[PDB]
């Protein structure tokens, strides 16, 4: 496309949403070729990531820990506009692993506080991608304070399967899994800091251990639970997306599958079906389609079960709807 | 199906094997589906896992570490009596990765020592899968400390490749792939301890730098060595079914290949093929058919060749037959320069 | 095939090419199936693999980390004369991942300073495929000493995507990824050693945290970087062999794609397509294909960005051409 055409192209603006939860949009594309248009300002802020008071100096897009998911179809555009407020500290900018040129953006978006920039690239390929800040020689450390989350670029037909069959979900979410290395003092208590700076030195010595003390969904241990535990009902087909931009994961929800699992993220290579546990390497974004057939509680994790049970990468559905006795009965409760 | 129909269906109890080794099964589904029938007692026994005399508190199905292949058809139900004897000291359940609902059938077999449960399932899903132990608060630790296992849910008409054609293996294995976090002692030596609970506290702190002091194939370093090594013949075809609850895994056979591998353990999933090195990720089963072709010895392994060579992941098979030398063949055998 | 027609079969020798370069090879098979001759001398020696001039005593196939990338086509043999000269220390061999029995050759090439073998292998299956020494009960030591590479085992029509239409590259990179684990004073120094045996305790210590201290491209920190980046043009068609003989790894190229990704290293399984970031796991190779559609730097990296960026996973690559304002623009460059 020329430049003239694609001044011509509609624009829409998108308000961006919190995750877990996602943006309005439509999954079959409404129309041709548009120009999407986000916003996000970074904020260097304190988050608390245990139940010990735990502090991370996260960097975090729009102010959350992923930053939030962007939607749009094959062959929009994405324009982004990035602000770095006078309040912050340090450089920040882009990487959109669904990007081509300039090192996925990350070239034309360095911006000191006080600054912004506009980006915009084609989104050639349809699949869910990473997107993080990666300023030169401080790249893992942006990452790793939360700097990081996903888009996904549909299909303009939507979804569909191995076949050519449609998949159309009726909830979408977003989790964005977060390797934390919190340092030791001497009896094992976390350190608290009061500027992200102080923080870097001892920050690196653990980053370099590539032990991780905490995994997490959504910035925190549990925040993926009770008050924002992710909900359904039986029968409710549901897309969960996945990132990580740092560390492998293997996603599984328990009492259920992923029925159709693009473990690459990437829509144009063929789900996987019927995956009990599904593998996302650190630097990528996956997605699992599933159609609930039961009731009650899930649990949904990283199945190295130490990290999601000690470290902290375990979120909860809230399911509703009649239990299925033909797929599970207890024959005997238990007794003595 | 209706709860009468479910009731109508015939009922087949299986005496299950030790691991590697899989009970009589057938592999084409044998008439319509049925209530295939498990029993399993649930020991909690001290295991030596090394030749040093290290000491692990297992936790273990059937009493083995891994607990044993279950195997069924698809749209059978795998109906287990689970027992928790008086004589354990924790309370224990099982999460299916197969079923569908209640944490994999987890939150509705919670036993108590002296307690028992039955519970039935639907096997939808075509495939190998994870069972394990998950009491809430303590999932892990039952866990590393060797409760797990898997099944087999064949498809009714067998193995085929991802084109269709049939797929039928000689003979099968099972090899379950443990990660046990043995706390050391000043002295950098592996501690011993009376009780289960006395390791609670050392174990935890181990785990939590998630790197195992031992990665064995069932239940020990050198399990599948020796007079236990697996065997083969030049032309067999061996199904290797291969887990890990817990932690990642690249399955490799020395000196041979993976000549279809499910790799996410899911039959309907097609399977690649020719691989070297397979990637099974903690909490999951996969599957490997290979048809030897060279007779002698090889390594079965994790290839991460310290966790194999150092920790422990290392199995042997024991194959008879006529060397090809067009496969390969010592043109020079080592000699002087 | 009978005795006289293995026997009837051209042999020809083949003149190696250190990485990350690649010897004179065509991508769909010239004539019937050849014995391809290969030789390698293996070297023992001191190399600096950082910017503090840490030493690895590195183990050499080809004086080289990783050895060299060995090509033929698929049905072809490849006949390897491998060479230990006297004035090494230590007994070697070889496994070949593509080659059936003996543990993969391994069983039939011990050699001994001052000792050389042939050993001869059909290669049956099209893929890329690590080799590595492996001497019975010091297998670890000597791969991750460095004692490691790979060989190509082209289909004899060369390479198709998943529906069967050529691909066909214009030049071809050999990445071999290292994971060094060199030992430590306490003072955090790291240790010299004046023979390959003297590190063999301290080494293996490090080896069981199953934390490497170094994650390298070509050897060294930095070796695939500056006045060494691997370069390509706009419009140019790029393989990127990469192997990892002990270790996974997650290859990322930074402002690009994996277009075709025979993940698995296999070309008889189909390549995932249009990826961000694949896995190689470790004691495999994989291949990517990839078209430049933008001009500038590149950084080719393993997305573990701690191992990228503090431990030395991270290649560059120079690319010429025109920029693509429609593919990426900076409609705001950064800004007050
Ligand atoms: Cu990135
Ligand atoms: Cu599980
Ligand atoms: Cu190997
Ligand atoms: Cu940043
Ligand atoms: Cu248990
Ligand atoms: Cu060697």
């Amino acid at each position: 496309a020329t430049a003239a055409e694609i001044a011509a192209l509609p624009r829409q603006k998108v308000e961006l949403v919190d995750p877990p939860f996602v943006h309005a949009h439509s999954q079959v594309a409404e129309g041709g070729p548009k120009v999407v248009e986000f916003t996000m300002v970074i904020e260097e802020k304190k988050i608390v990531i245990d139940d010990a008071g735990t502090e991370v100096h996260a960097m975090a897009f729009n102010g959350t820990v992923p930053g939030p998911l962007m939607v749009v179809h094959q062959d929009d555009y994405l324009e982004l506009t990035l602000i770095n407020p006078e309040t912050n500290t340090l450089m920040h900018n882009i990487d959109f692993h669904a990007a081509t040129g300039a090192l996925g953006g990350g070239g034309l978006t360095e911006i000191n506080p006080g600054e912004k920039t506009i980006l915009r690239f084609k989104a050639t390929k349809p699949g869910v991608f990473v997107y993080h800040c990666a300023p030169p020689g401080m790249v893992p450390w942006h990452v790793v304070s939360g700097m990081n989350g996903a888009i996904m670029v549909l299909p303009r037909e939507g979804l569909h399967d191995g076949k050519g069959k449609a998949l159309t979900y009726d909830k979408i979410y977003y989790v964005g899994e977060q390797d934390f290395y919190v340092p030791r003092d001497e009896n094992g208590k976390y350190k608290k800091y009061e500027a992200p700076g102080d923080a870097y030195e001892d920050t690196v010595k653990v980053m370099r251990t590539l032990t991780p003390t905490h995994v997490v969904f959504n910035g925190a241990v549990g925040a993926l639970t009770g008050d924002k535990a992710m909900t359904a009902a039986v029968g409710e087909k549901v897309l969960i997306v996945h990132s990580q931009a740092n560390r492998d994961t293997r996603p599984h929800l328990i009492g259920g599958h992923g029925d159709y699992v693009w473990a690459t993220g990437k829509f144009n290579t063929p789900p996987d079906v019927d995956q009990e546990t599904w593998f996302i390497p650190g630097g990528a974004a996956g997605a699992a389609f599933y159609t609930f057939q039961q009731p009650g509680i899930y649990a949904y994790v990283n199945h190295n079960l130490i990290e999601a049970f000690e470290l902290g990468a375990a979120a909860h559905f809230k399911v509703t709807g009649e239990w299925n006795d033909d797929l599970m009965t207890s024959v005997l409760a238990p007794s003595g």
